[PDB]
């Protein structure tokens, strides 16, 4: 109880509690003050945010104030709601985590991919049900006494307004931590495993030429140094910007002056992707290779025509001659050994793994969509990771008593606590919650 300890952990225990609240209010004010981030998905990770600042004021504070006076001094009354508020908070976090899950397979599955089906209105409606549910499932055990043991240990230690120790029954110790916890967990871990396999089977040409190529509604000049604008479509060969600008005119039928829509870009970007498809079927040497192919190599050899062009990979004899036979490693050297991939080699090592895999392995989360479901995955993983060691150790408690010390028992608390305050940080990995906290935090 060295007075380098107690100050040691008194000084880190007050530097959770300021990184979980600054953290979380960043991001409730990130979403409340700006409208890109007003989405559905951003309304459950508010919910989650909120049980996080809840935390962070009302259950860590208490909890570090008990390590550190090695009692509790705050009476029996606020001793049962604390710990009512810290179920609360547990259960509306996996829960709501549990509800992204569903709603990110539900828009995985649906023809609009990325968009979920429920509205702003029935995704607050949701986000209260979680928490009136949680609210029941979390305060009645406990304000009705539900949760209470029989044994001299526990009885002793509920009249003590000094004692704050959870003890519990076997029955409440098995049945909250499988409704609360388990429960969603499980459910979570089955259906966002089904949405990473459902966005990497459903890549398709589409999605792979937005990755490699990219999105610039303004005239750039590419790798080449040819005028490039939307998805990879090259307007002129000229180095001239006016000659250029003349023939983007052409092509969609306004005066652009140099600026385009999305809804023009995705317009020139199918009618580019089916005139690649269309010279595959005319071209002698690329039709048989084409139909020799699955439906993933395909998209690979649309991707080398969408680039090179249909002449210019008709040059690759051997390498097509190697893919009919299905060669794929074989194919994947003499594709190395090109000019192809000396110019573009992040772009050519993805199509050359596209042949040798014959899967989407290469475009795995690429995608801008596909960032923000590994994001997701990030948030739900670690929090698992922080408390699957307390809940583990809890339903072991119940079938042996003496197995584990009451020392590990509040530390594998305290990994799942300074969960609370990572959140945020995980955030930071969107664009749109980067410039958000950098613009609320004047930098
Ligand atoms: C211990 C008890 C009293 C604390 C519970 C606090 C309650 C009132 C808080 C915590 C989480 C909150 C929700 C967080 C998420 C959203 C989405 C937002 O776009 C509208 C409000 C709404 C729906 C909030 C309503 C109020 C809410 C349910
Ligand atoms: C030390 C940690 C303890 C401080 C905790 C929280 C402070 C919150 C900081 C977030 C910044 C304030 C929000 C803000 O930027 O203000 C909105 C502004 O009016 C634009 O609309
Ligand atoms: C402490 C409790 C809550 C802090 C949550 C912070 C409140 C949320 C920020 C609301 C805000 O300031 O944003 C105004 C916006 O312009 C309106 O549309
Ligand atoms: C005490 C904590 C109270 C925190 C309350 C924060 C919930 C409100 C909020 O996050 O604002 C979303 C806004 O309604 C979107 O338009
Ligand atoms: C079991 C978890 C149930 C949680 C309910 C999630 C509801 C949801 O996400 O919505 C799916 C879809 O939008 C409905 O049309
Ligand atoms: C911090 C390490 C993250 C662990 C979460 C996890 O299990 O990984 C799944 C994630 O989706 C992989 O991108
Ligand atoms: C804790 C000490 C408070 C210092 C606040 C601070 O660091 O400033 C916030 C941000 O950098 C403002 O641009
Ligand atoms: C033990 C103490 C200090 C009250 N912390 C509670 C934990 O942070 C998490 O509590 C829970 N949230 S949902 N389900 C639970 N539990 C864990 C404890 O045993 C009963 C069910
Ligand atoms: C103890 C209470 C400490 C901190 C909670 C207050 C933080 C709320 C600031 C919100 C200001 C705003 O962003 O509009
Ligand atoms: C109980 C299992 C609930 C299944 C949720 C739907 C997602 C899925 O079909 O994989
Ligand atoms: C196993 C325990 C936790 C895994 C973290 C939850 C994220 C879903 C897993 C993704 C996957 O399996 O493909
Ligand atoms: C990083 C998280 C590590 C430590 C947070 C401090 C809480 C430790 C609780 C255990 C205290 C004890 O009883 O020894």
């Amino acid at each position: 109880r060295d007075e380098v300890w107690v100050v040691g952990m008194g000084i880190v225990m007050s530097l959770i509690v300021l990184a979980i609240v600054f953290g979380n209010v960043l991001v409730i004010t990130a979403i409340a003050k700006f409208e890109r981030l007003q989405t559905v998905t951003n309304y459950f990770i508010t919910s989650l945010a909120c049980a996080d600042l809840v935390m962070g004021l009302a259950v860590v504070p208490f909890g570090a104030a008990h390590i550190l006076m090695k009692m509790w001094t705050f009476g029996n009354f606020w001793c049962e709601f604390w710990t009512s508020i810290d179920v609360l908070c547990v259960t509306a976090s996996i829960w709501t985590l549990c509800v992204i899950a569903v709603d990110r397979y539900f828009a995985i599955t649906s023809p609009f991919k990325y968009q979920s089906l429920l509205t702003k209105n029935k995704a607050r409606v949701i986000i209260l049900m979680v928490w009136i549910v949680s609210g029941l499932t979390s305060f009645l055990p406990i304000q009705m006494h539900w949760y209470r043991a029989t044994h001299q240990e526990a009885i002793n230690c509920y009249a003590e307004e000094t004692c704050c120790d959870f003890f519990t029954n076997q029955a409440y110790a098995i049945a909250s931590s499988i409704v609360s916890f388990y429960v969603p967990l499980v459910i979570m871990v089955f259906v966002y495993s089904r949405v990473f396999q459902e966005a990497k089977r459903q890549l398709n040409i589409f999605e792979m030429l937005r990755i490699d190529e990219g999105l610039r509604l303004k005239i750039y000049k590419d790798t080449e140094g040819y005028y490039t604008i939307g998805i990879g479509h090259l307007l002129t060969k000229s180095p001239s910007l006016n000659a250029a600008k003349s023939e983007l005119d052409k092509a969609i039928g306004r005066n652009t002056n140099g600026v385009i829509t999305k809804d023009e870009a995705e317009k020139l970007f199918n009618q580019d992707v089916d005139a690649a498809v269309r010279g595959i079927l005319r071209n002698a040497k690329l039709k048989p290779v084409y139909d020799s192919l699955d439906a993933v190599r395909r998209a690979a050899l649309i991707n080398m025509v969408f680039q090179m062009g249909e002449t210019g990979v008709a040059g690759f004899t051997n390498s097509l001659r190697m893919l009919q036979q299905k060669r794929w490693d074989e194919a994947a050297v003499n594709l190395a050994k090109s000019r192809w991939y000396n110019q573009t080699p992040n772009r050519a090592k993805r199509v050359i793994t596209t042949f040798r895999t014959g899967t989407w392995d290469a475009y795995k989360f690429c995608l801008k969509e596909h960032k923000a479901l590994k994001t997701l995955g990030i948030i739900m993983g670690t929090f698992t990771l922080c408390w699957l060691p307390f809940f583990i150790v809890n339903i072991v408690h119940v079938i042996q008593d003496n197995l584990i010390r009451k020392e590990v028992y509040i530390l594998l608390n305290w990994i799942g606590y300074v969960n609370s305050g990572f959140n945020p940080l995980i955030y930071c990995r969107s664009p749109d919650f980067r410039i958000a906290f950098q613009e609320l935090l004047c930098l």
